[PDB]
């Protein structure tokens, strides 16, 4: 609703919705994350990390390597739109990002970069009205 959208991610792996649609009246738009799950962070934390789909594996792999402490997001990765924080089970976190940052007909994908997470949680994002 309005400029903003919200995906649970669960103890399963899985987000569930798959596909967002950014409205072109939108300026701002907002990304909630909610682990409604029962498992800890170390084990089964889920973030939420916005790029285009050719960016994905990359983005990833770099954060893997970033660590738990930097949400699995490499520092200043000039190629994540948005990201969250890597929450556990029982919380939440939101990220707004500038709408300008995204392009029609431009191909986004947001995705869990969590350890091992992203091979199945993963969706589209794009704008259309
Ligand atoms: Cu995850």
């Amino acid at each position: 609703a309005q400029c903003e959208a919200t995906v649970e991610s669960n103890d399963a792996m899985q987000y569930n919705v798959k596909e967002i649609v950014v409205d072109k009246s939108c300026k701002q738009f907002t990304m909630h994350l909610k682990h409604v799950g029962k498992m800890a962070k170390v084990a089964m934390g889920h973030n939420l990390v916005l790029t285009k789909d050719a960016d994905k594996q990359a983005v990833a792999t770099d954060g893997m390597g970033a660590g738990l402490a930097q949400d699995y997001v490499k520092a200043g990765d000039t190629r994540v739109i948005a990201h969250t924080k890597v929450i556990g089970g029982g919380e939440s976190d939101s990220v707004t990002f500038d709408v300008s940052k995204i392009a029609a007909g431009e191909n986004y994908a947001y995705f869990c970069s969590f350890p091992g997470h992203w091979a199945m949680m993963k969706g589209t994002l794009k704008l259309g009205s």
